[PDB]
């Protein structure tokens, strides 16, 4: 095969409207190194082909299938870090190696994801917002352990002729941001993320980058949210069916249960999501469209919720 051109997986691969959950799986793998390779870092950064193939397969490979936290799910996290790569224009904001370690991180950040849900740190904001959250902040995970893993298999280093010095970095990079996934990071963090749209981004302030990054982090994690209204329904549906994956009913009380959604999503959006994609429009006036667009999510949800 060799890598296909963006261009040529969807005249419209690289818009905030394309939904990449409707690629079928077996093409995904190909479709990231599309995005590298658009991205320029196959280029810049000389990486064996080959070998990032390997990387990718790994990865997809390493993922569990539960309804929602699975390699789609990752999939699209990081086709969404694309997105903003290329309409934001972010290497206006951050080095190529923070660029690089926030994709790779997308695509790793939910390797062991457990679906222990052990935490009110979340719940007490949004207790859908807890189902959706990555973990690794209140509860150790082994996202970023595994990625090395996979980095140390045979035929599968990409950052094998980083600096020794670059290489730590990027490592440092990966597991701060995969940390950062987790909502409880981004509630805990919140404040500085505030200051920061405040005051106005700098790129000299290397806070500021740090900052950014989880900011970015998280945006990719929940961008089901700024797609089409049918992708929040159908996500929706995905985390219950999760949750529910084993103990008898007093058909009945599931329904009861789904009943419940419409107001649980609302209040997810109302105290998580929208706050999250506001911070990134006042930061980027490039991203007005997805905050309206998760705006009209929640207008569309409130509507339905007179079920
Ligand atoms: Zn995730």
């Amino acid at each position: 095969d060799g890598i296909q051109p963006v261009a040529a997986i969807d005249s419209n691969f690289a818009s905030f409207t394309y939904t990449p959950r409707s690629l079928p799986e077996d093409d995904t793998s190909m479709a990231i190194l599309s995005m590298l390779q658009d991205m320029n870092f196959i280029n810049n950064y000389k990486i064996d082909c080959p070998t990032l193939a390997r990387f990718c397969l790994m990865v997809k490979k390493g993922y569990r299938d539960p309804p929602y936290h699975n390699w789609m799910h990752a999939f699209s996290v990081s086709h969404f870090c694309y997105l903003l790569y290329k309409n934001l224009e972010l290497t206006n904001y951050l080095e190529d190696i923070e660029i690089f370690a926030l994709f790779i991180s997308c695509m790793c950040h939910d390797l062991d994801h457990r679906g222990t849900n052990n935490s009110f740190q979340v719940a007490s904001k949004s207790v859908l917002a807890a189902l959706y959250s990555s973990e690794g902040s209140v509860m150790e995970r082994h996202h970023f352990a595994q990625a090395i893993a996979i980095l140390n298999t045979h035929g599968c280093n990409i950052f094998d002729h980083f600096s020794r010095k670059d290489y730590q970095r990027m490592l440092d990079l990966m597991r701060d941001i995969i940390l950062a996934t987790d909502l409880a990071h981004h509630l805990r963090i919140f404040k500085d993320l505030q200051k920061m749209a405040e005051v106005g981004y700098d790129r000299n302030n290397k806070q500021h980058h740090r900052l950014l990054l989880c900011l970015l982090m998280t945006s990719c994690d929940l961008s089901d949210q700024t797609k089409g209204w049918k992708t929040t329904r159908k996500i929706a549906e995905l985390i219950y069916k999760e949750f529910f994956s084993l103990e008898k009913a007093m058909m009945e009380m599931m329904d009861r249960e789904k009943a419940y959604i419409p107001e649980l999503q609302i209040s997810f959006m109302e105290h998580i999501a929208m706050p999250i994609y506001k911070l990134l429009q006042d930061l980027f006036p490039k991203a007005a469209e997805l905050y309206e667009r998760v705006a009209s999510n929640r207008e569309h949800w409130t509507k339905v919720s007179h079920k």
